[PDB]
C-alpha cells in the first residue's frame, strides 16, 4: 500500500543525476512520496551565511526546476527543504513537488541561537498563531513539520486534534543530541498516537559539525520502526493509520472530555 | 540549602514506624519536605476494589492523623498520595501535610482503563479548565502532578508558563514501562527546563503487577541527577533553580509570542 522514501543525502551536487537515480529508485519499489533533509537542496546554514545570493539562487532553481521535472517523469511527489532567494531576504521553505504543482511550507519557528542564527538570516513571517502544514497522502492524514518546530507543544496539540497518522518532519540534527532526538520523538508519537519520519542530512562542515544521520521512523505506539545509519542511503517505510493506537490510550478521548 | 526527600516505600501498615524514622532521618539531613509515592497510605488499587469501605477510611485516617502529628513534631511538610472515603464515595487525592494545617490537591484526570478503571472506582470533580497545583517550597517554585497527569501536554504548558523549577510526581508504574517511563520524564523536563522528581512505589500485587521502584530525579536539562532501585529506600535531592537552564534553549522566550 501507501510507500514513502526517505532519502538521506549531503547537500546535493548542481547536477540532478544522483537524485534522478535515487527518485527512480523510490518509483521503482512502489513509492509515491519522497523526502529530504534539511539543507540538501542548499548547502549547509553556515555555509550560505558566506555565500554569492546568485549561487544560492542557482542552487535552489536548478533543484525546484529538477524536482518539478522529475516529478512529472516518476509521477510521485516530493518533500524538500528549500531556501528562497528573494529580491532583498532569503526564506526558510519546505517545498511539496507533485505532478500538478508545487505548494510551500513557510518554517514558523526558527533557531535564534548565535552560532546557528536561522531566525537572524531569514526573514520568514512571524506568524500571529502557529498552524500546522497538513495535507493528505492517499488514504493518511499527514503533518509537515522542521525539525526544530517539534520542540513545541503547540503544534502537537494541533496535530492530535486533526488526528494526523504521520508527521514528517525534515531535520538537520548534529551527532551529540541522537539521543535526546529519539527519546523526543518517541514521546511525542507515543503522546500523540501519531507515526513520526524523520529525515536528516550527512555530512561534516567546515566547523566539523558531524551530521551522522539516523533518520528514522516511529509508530503510533512510540516505538522505533526503522531506521538509518550515517551514510547515503534510502528508507521506504509503509506508513500504518493511527486509529487502532489511538484508541488503546485514548489520550485524545481523555482531552475532549473536557 | 533546599533539600526534599523522596520515599520509596510499599503499602505502609497500620502500626509503622517507618514513617517516624523516615520522616526524623529527613530532618535530621536538613530535609524540610518529603514526598511519598502513590498507594503507600493506602492499600494498591486492585486491592481496594476487594477491601471493606470502613478498613479503607481507617487505613486512610490512620495515617492522616499520624502525618499531622509528624509533621508538627519534626517541623517539615509531607506530599502524600490519599483516598479520601466519604459516605460510600472515594476520591484520590494527594495531601501536603504541614505543622500549621493540611492542603489538599484532588486529582484531574484519572486512568480509565479497564484493567485500572480510577475513573469509574473513584468519585473526583470532573474540573472544568484543567489547572495545575503549585507551591512554593522555600525559594523554588513547585507544581504537583499525579503520575498519569503527566501525559497531558496541557498541564506542561502551564508548568512553563509559571516558570516552575520543579514538578512533583507521585506515581504507581509498573517495570513493563520502566523505559517509556524515563524518555516521557526526560523529554518534559528538557522541553519546559523544569526538574522533576518522580515517587514510585514499590511492591508485588496478587496480579503479579511489579512495582519495582525507580525514584528518580531529573534535572532541567533533561539529565537523570539520581534514582533509586527497587528497594525501600530514601532518596535526598538538592533541586536547583531552572533559571539558568531556561535560559540555555529559551522555549519559553520563543513560544510566548503566540
Amino acid at each position: 500500500m501507501s510507500k514513502i522514501a526517505a532519502l538521506q543525502f549531503p547537500t546535493l551536487a548542481l547536477s540532478e543525476s544522483r537524485l534522478d537515480y535515487y527518485l527512480k529508485a523510490s518509483k521503482d519499489n512502489g513509492v509515491n512520496l519522497v523526502v529530504l533533509g534539511e539543507y540538501v537542496i542548499n548547502s549547509f546554514f553556515t555555509e550560505l551565511l558566506h555565500m554569492p545570493k546568485n549561487m544560492i539562487k542557482e542552487q535552489s532553481e536548478a533543484k525546484k526546476e529538477s524536482l518539478i521535472k522529475l516529478a512529472k517523469k516518476y509521477e510521485l511527489e516530493i518533500i524538500a527543504p528549500y531556501v528562497s532567494v528573494e529580491a532583498k531576504s532569503y526564506k526558510k521553505l519546505c517545498l511539496k513537488v507533485t505532478p500538478n504543482g508545487v505548494k510551500s511550507y513557510e518554517q514558523q519557528i526558527l533557531m535564534p541561537y548565535e552560532h546557528w542564527n536561522e531566525e537572524k538570516f531569514f526573514s520568514n513571517k512571524t506568524p500571529s498563531e502557529l498552524k500546522i502544514f497538513t495535507f493528505n497522502y492517499e488514504k493518511l492524514k499527514c503533518a509537515l513539520l522542521f525539525g526544530f518546530e517539534t520542540h513545541f507543544d503547540i503544534f502537537w496539540q494541533q496535530i492530535m486534534a486533526k488526528k494526523i497518522d504521520l508527521v514528517i518532519v525534515p531535520s538537520a540534527c548534529t551527532f551529540e543530541s541522537k539521543q535526546r532526538w529519539e527519546e523526543l520523538l518517541k514521546t511525542r508519537a507515543f503522546l500523540n498516537s501519531t507515526s513520526i519520519l524523520r529525515v536528516n542530512r550527512i555530512g561534516k562542515t567546515k566547523d566539523e559539525w558531524n551530521f551522522y544521520g539516523d533518520t528514522l521512523f516511529i509508530n503510533a505506539f512510540g516505538e522505533i520502526e526503522s531506521k538509518l545509519g550515517s551514510e547515503e542511503e534510502m528508507l521506504i517505510i509503509e506508513p500504518k493509520k493511527s486509529d487502532e493506537a489511538r484508541k488503546l490510550w485514548g489520550f485524545d478521548k481523555i482531552i475532549k472530555e473536557f
